[PDB]
Protein backbone atom coordinates (compact mmCIF):
# COMPACT_ATOMS: atom_id res chain seq x y z
CA UNK A 1 0.00 0.00 0.00
CA UNK A 2 0.93 3.69 -0.14
CA UNK A 3 2.31 5.96 2.55
CA UNK A 4 -0.34 8.21 4.07
CA UNK A 5 -2.24 9.42 7.11
CA UNK A 6 -2.15 6.80 9.91
CA UNK A 7 0.06 4.22 8.18
CA UNK A 8 3.06 2.83 10.05
CA UNK A 9 5.94 3.13 7.60
CA UNK A 10 9.33 1.45 7.80
CA UNK A 11 12.26 3.17 6.11
CA UNK A 12 15.92 2.67 5.52
CA UNK A 13 17.67 5.97 5.05
CA UNK A 14 20.91 7.88 4.78
CA UNK A 15 20.90 11.48 6.02
CA UNK A 16 23.55 13.78 4.62
CA UNK A 17 24.14 17.43 5.48
CA UNK A 18 26.40 19.52 3.24
CA UNK A 19 27.79 16.43 1.52
CA UNK A 20 28.65 14.66 4.79
CA UNK A 21 26.83 11.55 6.10
CA UNK A 22 25.44 12.14 9.60
CA UNK A 23 23.16 9.18 10.24
CA UNK A 24 21.93 6.05 8.62
CA UNK A 25 19.67 3.19 9.60
CA UNK A 26 16.13 2.00 9.77
CA UNK A 27 13.01 3.14 11.52
CA UNK A 28 9.27 2.73 11.69
CA UNK A 29 7.06 5.70 12.41
CA UNK A 30 3.39 6.56 12.47
CA UNK A 31 2.76 8.94 9.54
CA UNK A 32 0.63 12.05 9.88
CA UNK A 33 1.27 12.89 13.54
CA UNK A 34 4.46 14.99 13.47
CA UNK A 35 6.81 12.16 14.31
CA UNK A 36 9.28 13.20 11.60
CA UNK A 37 10.24 16.61 10.21
CA UNK A 38 7.40 17.81 8.00
CA UNK A 39 9.40 17.87 4.76
CA UNK A 40 10.53 14.25 5.00
CA UNK A 41 6.90 13.15 5.64
CA UNK A 42 5.94 15.29 2.63
CA UNK A 43 8.41 13.44 0.44
CA UNK A 44 7.15 10.11 1.71
CA UNK A 45 3.50 10.99 1.23
CA UNK A 46 1.81 8.84 -1.45
CA UNK A 47 4.83 6.55 -2.05
CA UNK A 48 4.44 2.80 -2.56
CA UNK A 49 6.25 0.07 -0.65
CA UNK A 50 9.47 -0.52 -2.60
CA UNK A 51 10.27 3.02 -3.74
CA UNK A 52 13.81 4.33 -3.40
CA UNK A 53 14.29 8.08 -3.79
CA UNK A 54 16.37 11.16 -2.93
CA UNK A 55 14.71 13.99 -0.99
CA UNK A 56 16.26 17.41 -0.53
CA UNK A 57 14.42 18.85 2.52
CA UNK A 58 15.04 22.59 2.93
CA UNK A 59 15.64 24.14 6.31
CA UNK A 60 12.15 25.64 6.49
CA UNK A 61 10.71 22.08 6.36
CA UNK A 62 13.36 20.53 8.64
CA UNK A 63 14.75 22.15 11.85
CA UNK A 64 13.76 25.72 10.96
CA UNK A 65 15.61 29.05 11.27
CA UNK A 66 18.73 29.67 13.28
CA UNK A 67 16.85 32.31 15.26
CA UNK A 68 19.16 35.13 16.45
CA UNK A 69 17.04 35.52 19.59
CA UNK A 70 18.04 32.03 20.61
CA UNK A 71 21.47 33.41 21.45
CA UNK A 72 21.33 34.65 25.02
CA UNK A 73 23.56 35.62 27.91
CA UNK A 74 23.27 33.35 31.02
CA UNK A 75 25.32 33.14 34.23
CA UNK A 76 28.28 30.72 34.60
CA UNK A 77 26.68 29.25 37.74
CA UNK A 78 23.89 27.93 35.54
CA UNK A 79 26.40 25.22 34.48
CA UNK A 80 27.64 22.35 36.68
CA UNK A 81 30.63 23.75 38.59
CA UNK A 82 33.04 21.19 37.05
CA UNK A 83 31.88 21.62 33.45
CA UNK A 84 34.28 22.78 30.83
CA UNK A 85 32.73 26.04 29.69
CA UNK A 86 34.69 27.53 26.80
CA UNK A 87 33.85 29.00 23.39
CA UNK A 88 32.55 26.24 21.08
CA UNK A 89 31.71 23.70 23.82
CA UNK A 90 28.45 21.76 23.24
CA UNK A 91 26.00 20.75 25.94
CA UNK A 92 22.96 18.53 25.79
CA UNK A 93 20.37 19.61 28.19
CA UNK A 94 16.76 18.93 28.82
CA UNK A 95 14.36 21.88 28.79
CA UNK A 96 12.02 22.42 31.75
CA UNK A 97 9.22 20.21 30.41
CA UNK A 98 11.76 17.48 29.45
CA UNK A 99 12.63 17.93 25.76
CA UNK A 100 16.16 17.99 24.26
CA UNK A 101 17.83 21.36 24.57
CA UNK A 102 21.23 21.03 22.93
CA UNK A 103 23.30 24.15 23.41
CA UNK A 104 26.49 25.74 22.21
CA UNK A 105 28.69 28.11 24.16
CA UNK A 106 29.71 30.94 21.85
CA UNK A 107 31.39 33.35 24.33
CA UNK A 108 32.57 33.51 27.92
CA UNK A 109 33.15 36.72 29.88
CA UNK A 110 33.69 36.34 33.61
CA UNK A 111 30.37 35.04 34.94
CA UNK A 112 28.62 35.83 31.65
CA UNK A 113 28.24 33.01 29.18
CA UNK A 114 26.76 33.58 25.74
CA UNK A 115 24.85 30.47 24.79
CA UNK A 116 23.24 29.44 21.50
CA UNK A 117 19.94 27.57 22.15
CA UNK A 118 19.28 26.74 18.50
CA UNK A 119 19.04 23.18 17.28
CA UNK A 120 22.38 22.15 15.61
CA UNK A 121 20.59 21.57 12.25
CA UNK A 122 18.88 24.98 12.40
CA UNK A 123 19.23 26.55 8.94
CA UNK A 124 20.60 23.39 7.31
CA UNK A 125 19.13 21.73 4.23
CA UNK A 126 18.94 17.96 4.58
CA UNK A 127 19.57 15.28 1.93
CA UNK A 128 18.06 11.85 2.39
CA UNK A 129 18.44 8.65 0.45
CA UNK A 130 15.32 6.65 1.36
CA UNK A 131 13.91 3.15 0.72
CA UNK A 132 10.25 2.47 1.64
CA UNK A 133 10.55 -0.97 3.24
CA UNK A 134 7.08 -1.56 4.67
CA UNK A 135 3.71 0.16 4.75
CA UNK A 136 0.89 -1.10 6.96
CA UNK A 137 -2.16 0.27 8.80
CA UNK A 138 -1.84 1.18 12.48
CA UNK A 139 -3.30 -0.70 15.44
CA UNK A 140 -5.76 1.05 17.73
CA UNK A 141 -3.05 1.27 20.41
CA UNK A 142 -0.61 2.93 17.98
CA UNK A 143 -3.31 5.42 16.98
CA UNK A 144 -4.03 6.04 20.66
CA UNK A 145 -0.33 6.80 21.52
CA UNK A 146 0.40 8.79 18.37
CA UNK A 147 3.26 6.50 17.41
CA UNK A 148 4.57 3.15 16.07
CA UNK A 149 5.05 0.08 18.21
CA UNK A 150 7.42 -2.85 17.73
CA UNK A 151 5.26 -5.72 19.15
CA UNK A 152 2.38 -6.91 21.43
CA UNK A 153 3.35 -5.40 24.84
CA UNK A 154 0.39 -3.41 26.25
CA UNK A 155 1.57 -0.19 28.01
CA UNK A 156 0.91 3.54 28.73
CA UNK A 157 2.85 6.78 28.49
NI1 LIG B 1 3.51 3.49 23.03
Amino acid sequence: MKVGQDKVVTIRYTLQVEGEVLDQGELSYLHGHRNLIPGLEEALEGREEGEAFQAHVPAEKAYGPHDPEGVQVVPLSAFPEDAEVVPGAQFYAQDMEGNPMPLTVVAVEGEEVTVDFNHPLAGKDLDFQVEVVKVREATPEELLHGHAHPSGHHHHH
